[PDB]
């Protein structure tokens, strides 16, 4: 029938009956006196001098009227226009220490006021141009960036912004995607994005709503004026208490739009950056309206960054592929590429890489097959995310062929690069004042939000407690997780003889090697911990190798060729089984396969402690093409770093990921081995290499903050990705590395072992300190 009374109503009322609600548009089910009595624009969205004490009519879109306060419905410069109130913004800055609410409110509100396309570099520009943003950065807690996830798209970063998932996880991988089980297509543009099979995980609301916190908004019909859902959300705010939503969101399109028209740097910005200021005015003007200025904490957050992309600079797949009509790719910032025909015999994956790889000297973009995308991206795990991916270079476009400017600026490139940084602020009785973090990552808000609002998060891929220096009240601690499995410590058991291995050759430990405790093992397995003179490790009888190796390397430790008498040495363990052993003759078999260790006897501290190096124990299967790589990090790169940061800690271990979940693979889950052997070949290489944050104290007496940087190379048995591998390894290996950087966390996650147990640091400050990634920028 009819909205009267009913104008943004929170519920979506029983079909077929018409709705009243914020998103009837969005379903073509409002009432028809919807427009007429809930969508009013009459005088504009600002009271004036001569408009005060005027007799309510009904008509204006906002009202100047002695009782609009009674009501909520006055424009949000009521106050200031008529009572002779301050903006927000002209007052000053004054501490929160508690939230003051009016007498029913039982938790401070969140709005969390999302922008989209916003850089994190705009906020150098300041009160000359953002005076409201300015003041609840400077006054609230902020970070000098905040990194966003792969895709740097919208829809992929909005809704991990809602749930703390990884868009594999939650399955918005793209703008675009197509479903292959669903046979179906995902757009901006179609009525399949209102299908609910497309939207995974939890997001904030259902979280809130799932535990009796009423939930507001979220998504907005894009015809509903910004000025409009402003005044909607004071409204809602102003609702009695068993009616009122705790958590509120406002999206803003800009300045996106124009960063996409005008490039990130075009001096066009600034209006639309005015525009989101004017709106943020709006919002702060009405909460002090509503005296709930110091009670609401508000998020000011984007999805992120801006580049300076034209489309001169685009690269066409029709210059490396013979046959482009075969394919389908979703074109621009990134690459996906898939066959156009499902029965089309004659299309294949290897080919098409092989025809993309090396081929131009400039050439702007690199193939991968999503499993061996840096780990750090975590873009693989979705039957929608297409095998065949092109990381597109900053600054450019893939498309299909010439015949597929209008645009100055885009986003969706790799989220370690400047330019698609994006920004976060958190202002309000919860938050911190007067405060400068670090950055982070998108995916640990859904868990501060929880916090915000004392809610359960449901499973994501924060780590929760890592951003608590956040927060003035914490109502999360975080604790270490028990340990699983105990470590065997086996003596000097076997003989030599006991071991036909086919091998040939001619105490201290702990609080020297291993800085900060043990690692512990968090699942069901049987290791050993080996001691020796340069190094400690974590033996498994399961994969015949180590779990992890620890070692450190001081400033002035000196680096030792290896001598060639010992090039093929390898050595019986004496304090493992020949049964829980390798063997060298799987690796003589075995054509393609070399192997490698992960202490280096480069790094020895003598000539008899070198000869533990070459232990069975130690041994580590790698390819040729692979062992450039591991032999330069060894032997150039450790060093070099010890020196830098004032000596080094270094923890080196296999990962094994074949189902490319980001997760530690169980052994069925294994799917190659050294050929005629059960010695199991892995995925990927880490390192976790740590040192005091203050290089003036050495790694082994740091009594402040530590310093980490990690990677995850790859295990592959080409150097391919590298179109420099024909050059001397200092041309080439060293980039590789700074691309497959890592968080400690990734690698926990693929090696089920948890670091860090023993410092003198709080375990919060350590669970940032596995949340930080070395990005290289
Ligand atoms: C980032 O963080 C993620 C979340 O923690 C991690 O991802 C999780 O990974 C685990 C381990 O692989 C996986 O577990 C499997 O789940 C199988 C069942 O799958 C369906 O149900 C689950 C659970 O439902 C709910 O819980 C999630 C939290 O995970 C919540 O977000 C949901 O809203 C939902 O909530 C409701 O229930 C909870 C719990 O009671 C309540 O608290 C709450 O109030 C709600 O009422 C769903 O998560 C699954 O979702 C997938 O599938 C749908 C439909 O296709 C997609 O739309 C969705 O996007 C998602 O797809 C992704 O995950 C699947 C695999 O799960 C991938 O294949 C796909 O490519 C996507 O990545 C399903 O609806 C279960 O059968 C299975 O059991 C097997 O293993 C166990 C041992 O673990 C054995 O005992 C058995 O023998 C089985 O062999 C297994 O348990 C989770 O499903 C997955 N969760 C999510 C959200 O992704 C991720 O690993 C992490 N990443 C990193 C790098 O750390
Ligand atoms: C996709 C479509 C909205 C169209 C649009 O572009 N709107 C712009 C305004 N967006 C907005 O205000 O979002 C705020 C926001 C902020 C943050 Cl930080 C994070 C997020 Cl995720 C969002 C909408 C309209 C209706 C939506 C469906 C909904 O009606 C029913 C389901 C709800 C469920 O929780 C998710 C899946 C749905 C099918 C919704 C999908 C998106 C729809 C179609
Ligand atoms: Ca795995
Ligand atoms: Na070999
Ligand atoms: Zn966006
Ligand atoms: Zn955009």
């Amino acid at each position: 029938g009819s909205c009267k009374g009913r104008c943004f109503e929170l519920q979506e009322v029983g079909p077929p009956d018409c709705r009243c609600d914020n998103l009837c548009k969005s379903y073509s089910s409002c009432c028809h006196d919807f427009d007429e009595l809930c969508l009013k624009t009459a005088r504009g969205w600002e009271c004036t001098k001569d408009r005060c004490g005027e007799v309510r009519n009904e008509e204006n879109a906002c009202h100047c009227s002695e009782d609009c306060l009674s009501r909520g419905d006055c424009c949000t410069n009521y106050q200031v226009v008529c009572k002779g109130e301050s903006h927000w913004v002209d007052d000053d800055c004054e501490e929160i220490k508690v939230p003051e609410c009016p007498a029913g409110f039982v938790r401070p509100p969140l709005i969390i006021f999302s922008v989209d396309g916003f850089r994190a570099s705009y906020m150098k520009k300041g009160s000359k141009v953002m005076p409201n943003i300015e003041k609840l950065r400077s006054c609230g807690t902020h970070a000098p960036y905040m990194r966003p996830v792969y895709p740097t798209k919208t829809f992929p970063n909005l809704y991990t912004l809602a749930t703390g998932l990884y868009p594999e996880s939650h399955g918005i991988v793209g703008n675009s995607m197509y479903d292959p089980v669903f046979d179906a297509s995902f757009h901006l543009r179609g009525r399949e994005k209102f299908n609910h099979r497309w939207w995974g995980g939890q997001p904030l609301w259902i979280t809130a709503t799932k535990q009796g916190v009423r939930a507001g908004t979220f998504f907005w019909s894009v015809s509903i004026p910004h000025e409009r859902r402003i005044l909607t959300i004071l409204q809602w705010l102003s609702l009695p208490d068993n009616e009122r939503p705790s958590v509120y969101a406002f999206y803003s399109e800009q300045p996106d739009f124009s960063g996409h028209k005008y490039g990130p740097f075009g001096p066009e910005m600034t209006n639309p950056l005015r525009e989101i200021d004017k709106t943020v005015g709006q919002l702060m003007d009405g909460l002090k309206q509503l005296r709930l200025h110091r009670c609401v904490n508000v998020i000011f957050v984007g999805d992120h960054g801006m580049e300076d992309v034209t489309c001169d600079r685009t690269e066409f797949l029709s210059n490396y592929l013979t046959n482009v009509d075969d394919i389908t790719l979703v074109p621009g910032t990134l690459g996906r590429i898939r066959a156009k025909s499902i029965n089309n015999s004659k299309y294949d994956p290897k080919t098409i890489i092989a025809a993309l790889t090396c081929k131009k000297p400039d050439q702007h973009f690199k193939p991968y097959m999503k499993q061996h995308l840096p780990k750090r991206l975590h873009y693989a795990n979705n039957r929608r995310i297409e095998d065949i991916h092109l990381l597109v270079d900053r600054r450019w476009h893939v498309a299909r062929k010439p015949l597929d400017c209008f645009f100055q600026g885009d986003h969706g490139f790799d989220n370690k690069v400047n330019s698609m940084q994006t920004v976060f602020v958190g202002y309000g009785p919860t938050f911190k004042y007067r405060t400068k973090v670090p950055p982070f990552e998108n995916i640990e808000l859904y868990n501060v939000m929880c916090d915000l609002l004392g809610l359960k998060p449901a499973p994501n891929n924060g780590t929760h407690g890592s951003l608590n220096h956040l927060l003035r009240t914490n109502t999360f601690r975080p604790t270490m997780p028990d340990e699983v499995s105990r470590p065997n410590y086996p003596g000097i058991m076997y003989l030599q003889s006991e071991f036909d291995l086919g091998c040939t050759c001619d105490g201290s430990t702990k609080e020297r090697h291993l800085l900060y405790g043990r690692p512990a093992v968090l699942y069901r397995t049987s290791y050993d911990i080996l001691y020796h003179t340069d190094f400690e490790s974590g033996y498994s009888e399961i994969f015949l190798m180590p779990l992890w190796t620890s070692y450190t390397i001081s400033k002035q430790a000196e680096v030792s060729s290896i001598p060639e008498h010992l090039t093929n040495c390898v050595r019986p363990d004496v304090r493992v089984s020949p049964g829980f052993s390798q063997n060298c003759l799987a690796y003589k078999n075995d054509k393609q396969m070399s192997y490698g260790f992960l202490f280096p006897p480069y790094l020895s501290s003598s000539p008899e402690a070198k000869y533990d190096a070459f232990l069975v124990t130690n041994m580590v299967p790698m390819y040729p093409a692979f062992k450039r790589v591991w032999a330069y990090f060894q032997r150039v790169l450790v060093k070099k770093y010890a020196s830098e940061r004032n000596g080094v800690n270094v923890i080196s271990g296999p990962i094994f990921d074949y189902n490319y979940d980001g997760l530690r693979d169980t052994e069925d889950e294994i799917k190659q081995y050294v050929e005629g052997s059960s010695i199991p070949v892995p995925t990927h290489y880490y390192s976790i290499i740590t040192s005091c944050l203050d290089f003036t104290q050495p790694a082994d007496k740091c009594d402040g903050p530590l310093s980490v940087s990690s990677f995850i190379l790859p295990h592959r048995p080409d150097n391919d990705e590298s179109c420099a591998s024909s050059e001397d390894e200092s041309k080439w290996v060293e980039e590789l590395m700074k691309m497959h950087t890592a968080r400690v966390r990734d690698i926990e996650h693929l090696t089920g072992l948890d670091f860090y147990r023993k410092t003198s640091r709080s375990y919060s400050e350590i669970l940032t300190l596995k949340t930080y990634l070395h990005t290289y920028e």
